[PDB]
């Protein structure tokens, strides 16, 4: 459970990422793609990028990092109410894309580490403990979705 004060902590830190969306996103995917080169052989958009010099120039990458975030945005501005937002994004990531749960932790990870890179003042202990239980209960509320479909992964 996020505290009403835990959810405000989130928000603060969103409304930051909110003023870059792409440059957040570029980092995220990319720090994503570095971490755990599996994942990027489940963006069939991405085949073509290998350096990250490349990822770096990409339009598609970019635009990508938009699209995430607006769509992550718009759930955790719903503190918790977010089963309308989160259902469509569910169920295409099971059907459509493949992705086991798995996937769903290594982002949470790579937005935290770019939160702290990026907004450090913003970005303390208490800020990081109310993001991470923010992005579990969004991967908790997917799975069950998955669950729902007979999706595992
Ligand atoms: C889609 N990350």
């Amino acid at each position: 459970v996020l505290s009403e004060g835990e959810w405000q902590l989130v928000l603060h830190v969103w409304a930051k990422v909110e003023a870059d969306v792409a440059g957040h996103g570029q980092d995220i995917l990319i720090r994503l793609f570095k971490s755990h080169p599996e994942t990027l052989e489940k963006f069939d958009r991405f085949k073509h990028l290998k350096t990250e010099a490349e990822m770096k120039a990409s339009e598609d990458l970019k635009k990508h990092g938009v699209t995430v975030l607006t769509a992550l945005g718009a759930i955790l501005k719903k503190k918790g109410h977010h089963e309308a937002e989160l259902k469509p994004l569910a169920q295409s990531h099971a059907t459509k894309h493949k992705i086991p749960i798995k996937y769903l932790e290594f982002i949470s990870e790579a937005i935290i580490h770019v939160l702290h890179s990026r907004h450090p003042g913003d970005f303390g202990a208490d800020a990081q403990g109310a993001m991470n239980k923010a992005l579990e209960l969004f991967r908790k509320d997917i799975a069950a979705k998955y669950k729902e479909l007979g999706y595992q992964g």
